[PDB]
């Protein structure tokens, strides 16, 4: 369904891409988005889908817009417009300058020092899940590892019970890839309904878990409000339950289909962190954006105050103007250019946690289960939205080829 083209938008820039159901999805989601980078497509296009909005299709523009918070505000960062208007997570819904005091606080809960401290438990969980899978010779990777490994770590960090995962995972998914049963506003309202009593309890009686730290925290030296703490804890929940979970499935799908790549990593384990970075480029998965604060001419195009612009973080590293042969995975790639974790003042705060989870997964899996493949006949389906993912990933292996550590 197509919104009527606004008078200010030139007809020759129309390209009706649907970020929640892209045409070429059956080829793979990164592939489907990469159609925006085919020869005759301009650097900045307008789609009439999802209410109508701009899309920057090249890393140069994506980077520029993410740096210019004066013209490109994060106040309304999701498409469609009702989702972006409801969106109020902190720090993402704020621009500098007042954004920055809240980042600092979020860094006490997910920053490098905290990840270094979680390192042992992250390792232990990865090993326990993989060892229990190893003799079975099969798994449903999405449900049996990609979801439990990073989600159980987040719930440990937040001091939330694991049996709450199904509900919270359902809500987080309606915000990024809605099935249509809930609007963004309704899912948000439900996540905040979950958090409100836990935030009150933990202000009254502080523990050492992430929610306690945020809810009793200070920002530029003044106490955080209950409403602020809720808006920050909601975003940490979303990052914990719907980023790495999806990324692991893209990576393992790739490794299942590419023995020569696993072989490289089995033979040279020291290459694993570099391989992590190249898979973060090739299987980049996030796309949000910004709202115009004023009329503004950008790259020869007249943008109007209030227009939304999708700035897909996924696309910068896929752009052949940033990386030659961008669809090829090369663990030896000399200059891995990407914006997978965003760009500008909102650069991902969870990226150190995410890289630790990914590198630990690769090392631990490859040590125990070096040889695996996709279940025969399985037609692996991706799904697209603010964060893209893999619907199911059935894997099989011969337990005879595995290795107990
Ligand atoms: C592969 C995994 C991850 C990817 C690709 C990813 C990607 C991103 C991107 C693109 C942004 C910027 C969004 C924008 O500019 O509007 C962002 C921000 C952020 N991320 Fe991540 N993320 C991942 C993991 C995580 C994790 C595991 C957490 C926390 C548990 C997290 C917490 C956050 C927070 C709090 C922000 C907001 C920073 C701010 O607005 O200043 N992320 N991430
Ligand atoms: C776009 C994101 C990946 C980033 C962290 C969670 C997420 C869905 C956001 O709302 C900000
Ligand atoms: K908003």
């Amino acid at each position: 369904n197509l919104a009527p083209l606004p008078p200010h938008v030139p007809e020759h820039l129309v390209f009706d891409f649907d970020m929640y159901n892209p045409s070429n999805l059956s080829a793979g989601v990164q592939e489907a988005w990469a159609v925006l980078q085919e020869s005759n497509v301009p650097d900045l296009v307008w789609t009439r889908c999802n209410g109508g909005h701009w899309i920057a299709t090249r890393g140069q523009l994506i980077r520029e817009a993410y740096e210019d918070y004066r013209h490109f505000s994060s106040e309304c960062p999701f498409i469609p417009r009702e989702a972006g208007e409801a969106y109020d997570f902190i720090p993402t819904s704020m621009d500098p300058p007042e954004q920055r005091q809240f980042r600092a606080l979020a860094n006490q809960v997910v920053g490098m020092p905290v990840v270094d401290k979680l390192e042992n438990r992250i390792q232990e969980l990865a090993c326990s899940l993989i060892e229990s899978l190893r003799p079975q010779g099969q798994c449903n990777f999405t449900e049996d590892y990609a979801e439990p490994f990073p989600i159980r770590i987040f719930m440990l960090l937040a001091g939330l019970p694991e049996e709450d995962i199904p509900h919270l995972k359902y809500l987080t998914d309606q915000m990024t890839r809605p099935d249509g049963s809930m609007t963004f506003a309704e899912a948000k309202e439900a996540l905040y309904d979950y958090l409100i009593p836990i935030i009150e309890q933990r202000r009254q009686k502080p523990g050492t878990d992430a929610i306690s730290i945020v809810a009793n925290g200070q920002v530029n030296g003044r106490p955080i409000t209950s409403d602020e703490a809720k808006r920050m804890c909601g975003l940490l929940l979303v990052g914990g339950l719907d980023t790495v979970v999806n990324f692991l499935s893209f990576s393992m799908e790739f490794l299942a289909k590419s023995p020569e790549h696993r072989q490289e990593l089995i033979e040279r384990p020291e290459r694993i962190p570099a391989a992590c970075e190249e898979l973060l480029r090739r299987f980049s998965l996030v796309a949000d954006g910004r709202i115009l604060t004023s009329d503004y001419e950008f790259h020869g195009v007249q943008l109007k105050k209030g227009d939304q612009i999708l700035l897909p973080q996924m696309l910068s590293g896929l752009d052949e103007r940033e990386n030659a042969c961008p669809m090829h995975v090369d663990f030896s790639r000399q200059k891995v250019s990407h914006t997978t974790f965003g760009h500008g003042s909102h650069l991902c705060l969870g990226q150190h946690l995410a890289r630790r989870e990914i590198i630990v997964t690769l090392k631990e899996w490859l040590t125990r289960i070096p040889d695996f493949s996709i279940a025969p006949g399985a037609q692996i389906q991706h799904k697209s939205g603010i964060v893209s993912g893999v619907q199911a990933l059935p894997l099989v292996w011969d337990p005879a080829t595995t290795k107990a550590v």
